[PDB]
């Protein structure tokens, strides 16, 4: 496959279904190349859980935590690393209010060359165990000879893309990655970049981030078609921010219509939202505890109950894990019938203005909370008008995408109701015998 995007591992699913996923052990083996030094960009860590997981030879190889913890987080975060003298931290600026550092990210560097991985978990042990999580792996990066001139840019522009995104940290540890990322050759990319950085963007920044960047991709990159109108939009994610009293605020004024967008050229197009339902949750391998992860406030639904008639229940019996929670994000544009996608991302993104960014200022300027980050496929990348889906996520066509939940997604039945983690549910028992009761 071309395409590089794979599922975490899942412990309790039949082996068909983990054969060619990957487990974060499997991503910092000695086959991926011999470690030098890494960086590991997340939001919640378990230090000691993490070392275990690079092979015993590399364990005491430099390793960077870009983090976002202030205060008594920050100090016990430093607590966990002290023990290991071979770890450093990068604390990323969040100077807005209510920002969080999202991202999910390596930066491998080796004795042959540097990789990136952009994914999904938290560096934590229940992240990588029964959950849905995704993973794209970038190629074996060479480094450009000592006296060389060239770009090492792809068509997509990943280098200066992903140097962009790290120079808006404005950290003294991230400079040192980014004088790794210009020694290295990254044209073989395939993918786009879309990143979100905490700030106020107007003028020539509008389009670098957040949902802005995103609908600039695809005017640029992608084409319409005849009855475009008729591709739904799908969004896909575990957690929702407050997205205001109505539909028009937010969610189908400005982030529906940047992801409706479709070449250069001048609406009832379906919106599918898919999270998890009640059920879903109670019944999942997890049971109860997987809404641990899926941080849905009573506070926060209450005031959209608007919101609810578009979400659509999880289901993936094409990868195998209906039961596995969900903490990937992905955002898509199918056609009519689901059996084509116009494009497919893969995020840390959530369906939350935090996330995307919010146009502020009469329009002029787009506010963004957090860090975020996610790689967009779009078909022209690969020499395509169009994705094929595949059928089987683990099946065996070459240039068919592997989407990881099922289609058409299923709407919610009129008895259920989606996941809010902070009420109780004390009628029906979870997989491992218990009640929630927060
Ligand atoms: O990974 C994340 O982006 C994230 C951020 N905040 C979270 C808050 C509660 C539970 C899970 C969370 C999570 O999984």
């Amino acid at each position: 496959n071309p395409f590089q995007f794979y599922l975490t591992r899942v412990s309790g699913v039949k082996p068909k279904y983990n054969s060619g996923a990957l487990h974060i052990k499997d991503i910092l083996s000695p086959l991926f190349g011999t470690l030098v030094s890494s960086a590991q960009f997340n939001y919640c860590f378990d230090v000691d859980w993490l070392v275990k997981q690079y092979p015993p030879e590399f364990r005491k190889k430099p390793i960077l935590l870009v983090h976002g913890d202030k205060r008594e987080a920050k100090a016990h975060l430093h607590a966990q690393a002290k023990p290991y003298e071979n770890i450093s931290l990068c604390q990323a600026k969040l100077d807005i209010a209510f920002g969080t550092h999202h991202t999910k990210m390596m930066l491998l560097l080796y004795e042959e060359g540097l990789r990136v991985v952009i994914h999904t978990s938290n560096l934590i042990h229940a992240d990588w165990h029964q959950k849905t999580q995704g993973i794209w792996l970038s190629p074996l990066y060479p480094r450009i000879a000592d006296g060389t001139h060239k770009s090492g840019e792809s068509p997509t522009h990943f280098k200066a893309d992903l140097i962009s995104y790290l120079m808006a940290y404005n950290a003294p540890s991230l400079k040192e990655w980014i004088d790794v990322i210009h020694k290295h050759d990254l044209s073989e990319t395939n993918v786009y970049l879309i990143g979100s950085t905490p700030g106020r963007f107007q003028g020539s920044q509008k389009d670098n981030w957040g949902h802005f960047r995103l609908k600039k991709l695809l005017k640029d990159h992608a084409s319409s078609m005849p009855n475009a109108e008729s591709w739904p939009v799908v969004g896909q994610f575990s957690s929702v921010g407050s997205l205001g009293a109505d539909e028009s605020k937010w969610l189908c004024s400005e982030f529906k219509e940047s992801m409706l967008t479709l070449g250069k050229e001048s609406s009832s197009v379906p919106l599918y939202l898919i999270y998890p339902s009640v059920e879903n949750v109670r019944t999942s391998l997890e049971g109860y505890p997987a809404g641990g992860s899926l941080p849905y406030s009573i506070q926060t639904a209450e005031k959209q109950n608007w919101l609810h008639s578009y979400f659509h229940k999880w289901s993936a019996e094409t990868s195998g894990r209906s039961n596995a929670m969900p903490h990937i994000k992905t955002y898509m544009r199918p056609s009519p019938d689901f059996s084509k996608i116009a494009w497919f991302l893969v995020t840390s993104a959530n369906l939350s203005k935090a996330a995307w960014g919010a146009l502020e200022k009469n329009g002029t300027q787009l506010m963004i909370r957090s860090y975020e980050l996610g790689v967009l496929f779009l078909p022209s990348a690969f020499g395509l008008d169009s994705f094929k889906v595949k059928q089987k996520f683990f099946a065996g066509p070459m240039a068919t995408f592997p989407v990881p939940y099922d289609l058409p997604p299923e709407l919610y039945g009129s008895k259920d109701r989606p996941w809010i983690w902070n009420i109780p549910y004390v009628k029906a028992p979870d997989t491992h015998g218990n009640m929630w009761v927060p």
